[PDB]
């Protein structure tokens, strides 16, 4: 049944590594917080930063018991795409947002100097840029996003675009 989504998870696979070990552990998770946090060239060990790797270590948790090896043990391939898969289909939904929620918030806090809990057009493309992003590739991101056409991005629109790259890729998720 798999073949066009092999490729999409395939890659994303070999495009994170952090220290290259061929598996995915819990400090991948905190080094990721770290590198982004420089990307918008702020603090570092500063609070919005550690609480964003704070929340991007329970994640790792999920997965570890989801997979059933440990938060000290690390997930292959072959089981990303697993376990993925069903993150994506099964799982309920209050489960991505639980786990996922405190993740992705933790990002908003620092993509936000008014202190609203969303994310408007002038704080998305901040952060499409930041990553990688072309001007006009955020405007056109931010619109597809907003389930509600309202002209307001918020946590809740906001997971929904992130997880949506198995199948024709829209937003890319967080990667970029
Ligand atoms: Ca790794
Ligand atoms: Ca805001
Ligand atoms: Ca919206």
């Amino acid at each position: 049944t798999t073949a066009i989504a092999s490729d999409r998870l395939k890659k994303r696979f070999d495009r994170w590594d952090f220290d290259g070990n061929g598996a995915l552990e819990r400090a991948d998770f905190e080094k990721e917080a770290q590198h982004i946090a420089e990307a918008f060239g702020k603090d570092a060990g500063a609070a919005e930063v550690q609480t964003l790797k704070n929340a991007f270590g329970g994640l790792f948790d999920y997965l570890a018991k989801e997979a059933g090896v440990g938060s000290d043990g690390s997930l292959t391939e072959e089981q990303f795409i697993r376990v993925t898969e069903n993150l994506i289909f099964e799982q309920g939904e209050a489960s991505f947002n639980r786990v996922l929620g405190p993740v992705v918030k933790g990002i908003v806090g620092m993509c936000d100097k008014n202190a609203d809990g969303q994310i408007n057009a002038d704080e998305f493309a901040a952060w499409l840029t930041a990553l990688g992003m072309s001007k006009a590739e955020a405007a056109e991101a931010f619109n597809q996003v907003d389930t509600n056409g309202n002209g307001e991005l918020s946590l809740d629109e906001l997971l929904t675009a992130v997880r949506d790259f198995h199948f024709g890729r829209l937003d890319v998720e967080l990667l970029g």
